[PDB]
């Protein structure tokens, strides 16, 4: 039984180890190339449409606040279940995921038009993520019960994702467009399905991987996800167009 | 300096007052109430699409959990800094905002496409929830910083909203369409403008309204933006069913 003084909180949980300190030193240097690998990007984008733009400065803004501010609220929070939930994580994934299926609706960037399936696969991808965050948050067999309803909600995405791949494979015409197209769907299903599989292993559920553990993967993912991704979505957009060049619209 | 036993923590904060025992009972009446209405707007839908369904459902399940789990986690987060974020709130306006701004996109609901304002006005939503949410957490003046980005996003988020409005009012025919086109838009605005207002005078901002008394305020304001405008919704998309059985398609 400790003594605590007036208004300070205090909670057992609050002071588990963040992870070895190999793992906080891997972590950081990730946390650098992420944010250097963003720049060069923004560069890149910047020097030659937002879709490619403001994920990939949700994603450097990200970093930094993740170097400077990862264990402090409220880019961690602090409960008083004693567990350590890192919304920064979860209200990034707010801000890019969208964004990220939009440019998945329109591969080619052509069209001025979305489907009703957009409409499914953003209220199924937010759904997913808020339904994962409850889990984050939650304690005992209702975080083993909002996950589930992030199993579903992440298959519906991972199915109207599925299907916008495949009818943007029989789009695009059979060169290294259709070889770029498949290279996008294994990037974003490895790297997106990878999500869950950290959150089981991290902190928020059987704790396997440390908190900086759990970072130097995500980060890792957090890289294929969005800045390869997109940046392969950007090479796609300039195959279709340079084959409306050659070929005309066809 | 109290003394706390083990693992059990200890917080100021999470032991501060609800609100009055009429605050109280204003509450929970108002819950069934909410919970009533939806189980007769469910009815009355499945009786007689899924964007006036779907959302009427989540407000369903929320009431049903707002009434038995208000104040337990993860419903309500006790963080560190002693203050109490009604995390289901912000959890359900991910949920439900981009449904209805997505039946905003479609008013009418005959055409089966979107335009490129509806990825903003997506986007510019969940991201203002999000710093809003972000905010509630957040302390000092950093919990102003973010508030000053919901209002940023919240101000692109109305901008193509009014747009949205207004498109769908030279869209629709000259009649008791464009009558209810126009009630619509006073019930968005004004309901979806008193959240920012709420969170102002409750727990989150300044405080003046107590937890039960900001319950009280946003479940009026939950059946204002939800129920009757999807309602409404649901009237205009029968007027205009009624219209093309008049003089056809125009
Ligand atoms: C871009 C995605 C933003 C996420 C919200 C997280 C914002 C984290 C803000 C941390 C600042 C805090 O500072 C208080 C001392
Ligand atoms: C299926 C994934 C369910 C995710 C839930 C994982 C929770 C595991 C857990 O909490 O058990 C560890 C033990 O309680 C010590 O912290
Ligand atoms: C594709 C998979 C990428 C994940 C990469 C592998 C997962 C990286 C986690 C490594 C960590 O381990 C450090 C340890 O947890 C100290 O806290
Ligand atoms: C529909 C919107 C769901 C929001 C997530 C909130 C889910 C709240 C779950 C509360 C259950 C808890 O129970 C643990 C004791
Ligand atoms: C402009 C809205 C900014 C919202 C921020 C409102 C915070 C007000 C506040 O926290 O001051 C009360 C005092 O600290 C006692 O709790
Ligand atoms: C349109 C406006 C609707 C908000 C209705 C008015 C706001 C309702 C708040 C009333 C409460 O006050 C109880 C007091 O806070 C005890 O805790
Ligand atoms: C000095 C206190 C530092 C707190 C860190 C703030 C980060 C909060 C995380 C919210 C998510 C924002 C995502 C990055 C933009
Ligand atoms: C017995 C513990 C009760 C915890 C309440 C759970 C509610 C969590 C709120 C999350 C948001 C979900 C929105 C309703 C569906």
């Amino acid at each position: 039984s400790v003594l605590v003084p007036e208004d300070q909180c205090y909670c057992a949980g609050w002071i588990e180890s963040r992870g070895t300190n190999g793992a906080q030193t891997a972590s950081n240097v990730l946390q650098w190339l992420a944010a250097g690998f963003s720049i060069l990007l923004l560069m890149f984008y910047a020097y030659q449409g937002w879709e490619e733009i403001y994920v990939c400065a949700i994603e450097m803004v990200k970093v930094i606040l993740e170097f400077f501010f990862e264990f402090k609220n409220p880019s961690m929070l602090y409960l008083a279940t004693g567990h350590r939930v890192q919304w920064l994580r979860y209200a990034e994934w707010l801000l890019t995921t969208p964004v990220i299926l939009i440019h998945l609706s329109n591969l080619t960037g052509l069209s001025n038009d979305y489907s009703r399936r957009t409409m499914g696969l953003l209220v199924s991808d937010i759904g997913t993520i808020v339904w994962g965050a409850t889990s984050a948050m939650a304690t005992g067999y209702v975080k083993v019960i909002f996950f589930c309803l992030g199993l579903c909600y992440g298959a519906n995405t991972f199915f109207h994702a599925a299907k916008a791949y495949i009818e943007g494979y029989h789009t695009v015409p059979k060169g290294r467009c259709r070889q770029v197209v498949t290279g996008m769907a294994w990037l974003f299903f490895v790297s997106w399905g990878m999500f869950p599989i950290l959150f089981i292993l991290g902190p928020e559920g059987f704790g396997v991987l440390s908190v900086y553990g759990s970072t130097v993967g995500h980060t890792i993912i957090d890289l294929m996800s969005k800045n390869c991704w997109g940046l392969l979505g950007h090479y796609l957009r300039v195959l279709i167009h340079e084959h409306i060049l050659i070929h005309g619209d066809i």
